């Protein structure tokens, strides 16, 4: 039986919610440039694949993912001046999250995991949750609980980090189109990555401030913030298992049967 | 080479837009109950499959689809009180369309086809377009052109209509989870439809007015507005070819090479 | 005693609401071009006059009408590029309806009929209602009921249609400034129509899609979607009797004494 | 020929605007309690009647009036706790004014008089104007000019006031449902006023602060802020002539031929 | 012990609210031109100083002031075309007041004094209060009370008015950068005023209407609406005591121990 | 001469902007709990003090600070459930930033530095900037430049960090009410800190996800995320000199005289 809500009939869904401890998961991505070597829907594909695997293990369901996220920022996504990147205003993203939570509560659902795949989305997701929970309180609903996470934060093991980044970890922001995302894509969707097109530039560095309008000269030309030269399917498999296991465990802890 | 923007690199996309006459297509769907016999992502799947086929034929590109649409209305979707159906507020949907048009224009795109798959979305899509075009005009941009359509409107041939509706065409609104969508689903995604679960009821009838809050008693129990008993894979292939051909011709007329 | 809320004192209004089963009616119109032969406030005048007559028959009260409606669409009102047509943004119209419902509920009113006179308004009326009911629910109010109707939906009867259209009825999709509205106006406000100015053009037809910006060539030059050449006072009198009776009956059914 | 835009055809309106110096006028009122002796649409009726007379004199045109205004405030309209009073939120009213100006500018109009009839509306009218002018500036347009006025401000000449109040003038902060409005109504719409129902209470007084939620004890029971016992048709005729003359003169000064 | 919330620890604040009759005060100002002789933060400094002194007397606490207010209007602040003046949109100011009230309610506070210092702010503060109180009702909270005032309205004693305006009081609307504010500043922040720079022009007069876009020629060049030549420290000390005494008394009456 | 815009006359400000290279600085803070030992306006006081010193050095001007910021998050500010913390909604904060930029641009200013003092504000500052720059672009204005920075990011030097944290630096993630902010406060406003009230708890740690509603147990009781036991005046002086020099240098680089 599919773990995707979109692939269920309303009766199947109703039955699953009626069971009492149903966990729903919502992937939140973006359509964003990911360099010369990878496609632009990475931030949707990756959290969705992680949700799927986690859902399979814990008996959860996955909602249709958010395909468009917040504006790419230079220091975490290259910047919103790139072609292809198609970004929402903060109010739009926040409102989308708010509307979905309201609707899930209407269904009787009370457990939601928001899995972020695009660095910049976080605070707008946070505001959507706050506004939704506020509204639920107005309606006398106080037992709706939300867990929000970015899947990469579960990769904490020093040994794993060293396997992925032998020259040192440079932060999840500078990991845009680099070893982590590319390794995952190589493991899950190899046809959408062409490692031969990777441009092997040094990791992007920035001063301790930001400038707007975004100045394109300050982003590496290919749009990546770090090189995926050493990306590998094997690295992807390792990332995937670590994230899936860690998130599954976290969800079980927060949403026990 | 993929026709999906999400599956392209930013360089591939940039090149296609640079070519001068690039047509972009955006499927606009919903997560909505579709009776006992079909899944809930139909309104995304169908316009997306039609866009894919049209794009292959005319050399267009397809954007990631809108997964959540406007509130289901009793006379066209059963009603928003059903479980599973997960709907956006009008302002949210309108803003999503507006933001996407803004971004496509930033890229240099000037030709967009919005292909609706959920009856209720239309006027919010229209407002989204208007607000986006208003903003473009502020910047002196007047050459962005939009074609908006609901794919079923292209099925006009009496010979085809008579096969699907031998006792008479009763309207695209009453076509919710009926012969049209179900046939298309049998042709495209047979695993997501189980014809044996179809509840055969007489087509819903409604007074010449609407009542709110929605009264569940006025929608047939299963959520469908018409029976898909006579749906078939064959009918689906017929619908598909007529839509694809008709839409491709229309786009060629409105966006000539 | 007047049936118009505006013409009552607050004490008279209060007493009517205190009686317990008071029905309020709100006309929702537009300021919009209606060809060479007719004035622009038709969409307010017509529902207002119908509301007046219904209210007189059933003991209901009529609120001040909404004078400005949603943007005219080519296929239903000729298009918003015409001079004179003065339209609201969707959010504005939605908010107006929402605000009025909130206030009526504050008064203790619990029964509202929205009578639409401009096709394009419908979905924004729907959103206004939903948002208002959502708020009432937050305030513990679950007994506010709304009936929404477009008065022309009550001219159902084929026998009435034959009488009105002896040369053949071509459909409601082209009834903008045509025989239907023009006849009603001749019956109610003859000084606001000059039948000699009617341009007798062939009925408007359109492809199964819409284009924005709106292409003026696709609307008949006068702005009408069909010719009102055969309109008459007598046709208007019949429409008026039929509409008033049907709506009165429908309201009594939905809102009994 | 009518001075009301609603009563013109789009061709007639277009021709008036094409002439070059066309002045448009927009009445802005409210639906609000006006004591035991007068109806609730006073704030629409009065500015509309003054607009009509001014337009007749100066060759201007009058737009459909705004029927609903901002929330009644205790010190100026008795308070929004009264039944009957039906008020918009600030953003709704602001948005309505903004949308109308946008549309008038689209038509090619460049001269607008906003005539306020409800004290509380003023700042929201101001904001609506500013927001519409801001948008026009985006398009390089700086020749759209707006004159805003409350009609009573033209009846502040001490010699006139002496004629209207011989016993003594108590100030304007108390002229809600008092001698001023009542006299005008007696002159224009005698059928909507019943002087015998006037509750002759002493003028309302308040401390130099406001309290929310509004405390009904602090407003005179009937809702009026001053007694209309001395109101008369004669006083109304004087007020009317003084207002019309003064406003016609002011408009001719600001919008010369 | 400080009377400013910002200077308290959260434990100290919590204890003061826990006491049960805690009164909080919020100064609402503006950044606005105030002629050649005075600085631009006057509208924040003055109500803050009054709040401080009232708070000291009655045992209340003062919240961080709103530094930016609504757009300056010609007839009450010179006009928003002046340099330096930095104004918020109406929705922004309203929302700020609304958010703060919501938060104070969360803390358990139920008594708030909004002390306005910028003439134009009033109606947006009113709307913010109404929207916040509406929301509180949705959450079952009906015991939150707000007193709102403009501090100058407490200068009512004809003897005090005459000391300041021996030739006659023309209104708090024409008082911008004149004798009242300048005298208070001379008493409170003498280094921020240079009386030698006052431009002694005749008091601004205006017709009974407003014009937009704002016309700079209709405001006295220096930005003041009347001359502050006769301002003095002694007059400032008088004003200060009258305001502090009056407001303290008013708050003791409305928010008793 | 003051470096504070609020302490200047409009003529002085105009002249400074007229010079053509004027840099404006806007502190953006919060009202937020900062443990048992420190007051709640820290996030305003600190960036304001840094701005003042930087502006004195480089000839810039400082705008009135934003006193209220985005909702405290558990991992960065303890959480928005604490008393005293008074937070804005994201749209409110975004709108405030947007409005101020609009106004500065109107004055002729083209160089702005936003100095953030509250971690949570960052993304809403970014959105406010984007929306303001979007509006400027509608007016053909593309030369307004914004530099955004958080003052703590300028404490980079490992040698400085060694002086500040001789027993080892544990990271910026726990610096809410800890050594960094407390030391700065001891240097600038010693009367607002009472080091004896510091609760010497171990550094806060959290799992790689967040939970809403916020679980108060995951925040150390006092509200601090680390112990300020070792904070000192001397450490504050060092931080201050380092931050001021670094920021002055960065601004000179981006906005040369
Ligand atoms: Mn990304
Ligand atoms: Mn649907
Ligand atoms: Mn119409
Ligand atoms: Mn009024
Ligand atoms: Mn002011
Ligand atoms: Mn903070
Ligand atoms: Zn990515
Ligand atoms: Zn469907
Ligand atoms: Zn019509
Ligand atoms: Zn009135
Ligand atoms: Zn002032
Ligand atoms: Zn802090």
């Amino acid at each position: 039986k599919s773990v995707f809500v979109g692939e269920l009939t309303w009766k199947e869904y109703e039955a699953r919610v009626a069971a009492g401890d149903c966990v729903l998961m919502l992937p939140v991505g973006a359509l964003e440039q990911h360099g010369h070597h990878m496609c632009m829907n990475v931030d949707v594909l990756l959290p969705t694949a992680v949700c799927k695997r986690v859902a399979e293990r814990i008996g959860a369901l996955v909602m249709p993912g958010l395909q468009y996220g917040y504006k790419s920022q230079q220091k975490s996504g290259g910047g919103n001046h790139f072609p292809g990147t198609t970004s929402l205003d903060g109010a739009t993203l926040t409102g989308t999250v708010q509307d979905i939570i309201r609707e899930l509560a209407r269904h009787g659902a009370r457990r939601l995991v928001l899995m972020n795949g695009h660095y910049e989305n976080s605070m707008f997701i946070v505001e959507g949750i706050d506004l939704a929970l506020r509204e639920l309180r107005y309606a006398g609903i106080q037992d709706f609980k939300v867990v929000v996470l970015s899947y990469w934060d579960f990769v904490k093991d020093p040994a794993v980090i060293q396997q992925l980044y032998p020259e040192g970890f440079l932060g999840w922001d500078i990991e845009h189109g680099g070893v982590f995302e590319t390794s995952l894509m190589l493991a899950l969707y190899p046809d959408l990555v062409d490692l031969d097109r990777v441009v092997d530039h040094p990791p992007a560095t920035f001063p301790p401030y930001d400038v707007f309008p975004v100045d394109p000269a300050r982003t590496p030309a290919p749009g990546t913030l770090s090189s995926a030269k050493t990306a590998s399917r094997e690295k992807g498999e390792l990332i995937l298992e670590v994230c899936v296991q860690g998130i599954a465990d976290a969800i079980r802890e927060e949403f026990p049967p």
